[PDB]
């Protein structure tokens, strides 16, 4: 089934091309249909836990959960700020995106292989085709890593992703459901955060 | 009334020691309470924006808005970086504070000179001695500066929760406090290079 399409990351990393890291632990690799300008997935080799829910592994996995953020934050930060510069500018700071990058999961994802994105705040993307796809990370439904466990979300359904004004993440204005409108002005805004932004 | 004690800070920069940085727009100036590890404010020095509400600044003045961002990320954040490290420990890279630090304003202001706070999360200081502190920088009172317009008012009842974990304290403020600092010893011993 397509829900397994992310089983070969993690079984054969050095195989594909997209795979940027892996060693015995993790795997991280480019999503293939990015939804912001740097999309990012960083992947558990583990057996025992790739097929377990994120909403279960932010619940009764937080050594998975310390270990992810270490790598986040350790042996792969300079990697991820590079893949940011090359995805949107090199006259970005690490200063400059770490405002801009978040990272968690989904409350329902659609692969069954447990994977956090890593991703900038834009989504000005082709890949991005549709407003679930948009809704799924600025809503509830994306699981920021660092949520406290007492918030955590319902599971969630991401063809149950659905709202009657669309609306922007960054100023808030809204656009009914006109998705062709509102991805013009996600360019718009990540125009204006470039200009604000770079060196 | 005390309620104007900063005003001496925009006037008069210079003159104290607990400026760290202003040219003709703005002052940057530690708290002199503060209620984190890291606690400044960041004043605007213009005399018709200066008494202006900050949910007002929000709504209406981006103007200045967009200048207090361009400061704090641009020109001052190397300031803002090395003060936390003063503050928390030299051995934090700016990599590790930029998720450890907050910016915004109180959306009921304690002091009548438009400030915007800049501060670390931990909220472990001797400061910070009351639930009411506590909460205004950790409840939607807190209004970031990267807010929304749509998203702004024109509570302080409630039981203590952690911010990281949402652990809950009832009202007990004293064991708040404790797990603040469990919280930032935490962090700090993840976090150090
Ligand atoms: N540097 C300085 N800070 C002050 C003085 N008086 C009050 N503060 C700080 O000003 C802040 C005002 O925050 P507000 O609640 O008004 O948004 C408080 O955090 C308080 O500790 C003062 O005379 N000097
Ligand atoms: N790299 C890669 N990403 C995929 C594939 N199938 C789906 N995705 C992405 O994986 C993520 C799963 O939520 C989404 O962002 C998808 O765009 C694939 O075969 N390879
Ligand atoms: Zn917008
Ligand atoms: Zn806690």
């Amino acid at each position: 089934s397509f829900r397994d399409n992310l089983k070969v990351y993690i079984e054969s990393p050095e195989s594909y091309k997209n795979v940027i890291y892996y060693d015995d632990d993790v795997v991280l690799v480019r999503d293939m249909f990015p939804k912001s300008k740097m999309h990012l997935l960083l992947m558990t080799r583990d057996p025992h836990l790739t097929h377990v829910h994120p909403l279960e592994i932010m619940m009764k996995h937080r050594s998975l959960v310390e270990k992810l953020v270490s790598y986040v934050q350790g042996d792969l930060s300079g990697l991820i700020f590079d893949e940011a510069r090359n995805c949107l500018s090199q006259q970005l700071t690490n200063e400059a995106l770490c405002n801009y990058i978040k990272v968690g999961f989904h409350a329902g994802p659609s692969m069954n292989n447990l994977h956090l994105h890593i991703m900038t705040l834009d989504h000005v993307s082709p890949s991005l085709k549709n407003s679930a796809h948009y809704i799924s990370f600025t809503s509830p439904f994306f699981v920021k890593i660092d949520t406290p466990t007492s918030n955590l979300p319902t599971r969630g359904t991401l063809t149950s992703l659905f709202q009657e004004d669309l609306k922007c993440w960054r100023c808030g204005e809204t656009f009914g459901r006109h998705f062709t409108k509102l991805k013009a002005h996600l360019q718009e805004e990540y125009d204006d955060w470039l200009d604000k932004s770079v060196s």
